């Protein structure tokens, strides 16, 4: 209750939509706010393309090695990484490390087209369970995140429930599991959202987004000091087309729901 009241005292300080999903796995709980809402996924996306990857690699060994060339004409609005490989090759896993942890917009693309596009990313979440989740678009432009529009989308709830499953359940081969772990424990792109929330001794890896309308987005995987692990969905969203960033909202649900 109390947990209930802060989060929308926050939503409400925000001017904005607010969407939280905590899984405890000490005691198989959750604490949910909007959490069968809609929200733009952006960025956060990569994390179900970069799996069906890897679920592809787990019948074709050495898929991970395999070369993609990188073109200017693959360019897209944010490329950290493709822009230093243009007109060399990288491996699907380099695209993988590249998409997971800086959020390059090629390697997200290099990742989708690999699988076959959207739809083949979409299927691969319903195989798993996941009937909520829709990857509709590439980049750029999955990340418009306009009002009410379902394109590139997915719950608190459904986001939380899959992360869980790919990062600490089954859906993926040991190996497999293993290497989304450490790469998402290897991102860069997270320590002003969930991870500002939390104490600094706290292990995390996690998935960022960000898009139109304010759209300031992050998953997360946490190992708190000397407990069960915790999945953390949060999702933000405003009402201004050109609003600014908001990851200090995230910082601050994740230190709500954790307290
Ligand atoms: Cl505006
Ligand atoms: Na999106």
């Amino acid at each position: 209750a109390d947990v209930q009241q802060k989060l929308a005292e926050l939503e409400r300080q925000s001017g904005g939509r607010l969407g939280v999903a905590l899984i405890n796995t000490a005691d198989n709980s959750q604490i949910l706010y909007r959490a069968d809402e809609r929200f733009a996924m952006c960025x956060t996306s990569k994390v179900m393309a970069a799996a069906a990857v890897l679920k592809k690699s787990e019948s074709e060994p050495n898929l991970l090695n395999q070369r993609v060339e990188i073109k200017k004409s693959d360019l897209v609005n944010y490329n950290p990484i493709a822009e230093k490989h243009v007109n060399g090759t990288m491996s699907l896993a380099e695209l993988s490390a590249a998409a997971l942890q800086y959020s390059d917009n090629v390697a997200m693309n290099k990742l989708i087209a690999h699988v076959g596009g959207p739809a083949s990313v979409t299927a691969f979440a319903r195989q798993l369970g996941d009937e909520t989740f829709r990857l509709d678009r590439t980049q750029p432009t999955l990340n418009t995140a306009i009002p009410g529009d379902p394109r590139d989308t997915t719950s608190p709830r459904a986001m939380a429930q899959t992360l869980r499953n790919l990062t600490l359940g089954k859906a993926l081969g040991d190996s497999q599991r293993a290497q989304l772990v450490t790469w998402m424990k290897g991102n860069t792109t997270g320590a002003a959202s969930i991870q500002a929330g939390l104490p600094a001794s706290w292990v995390v890896g996690d998935k960022t987004g960000s898009g139109g309308y304010g759209t300031t987005n992050d998953i997360a995987v946490i190992w708190p000091k000397d407990r069960a692990p915790l999945i953390l969905v949060t999702y933000f969203t405003q009402p201004q087309p050109k609003a600014e960033s908001r990851r200090d909202v995230l910082a601050s649900a994740a230190k709500i729901v954790t307290d």
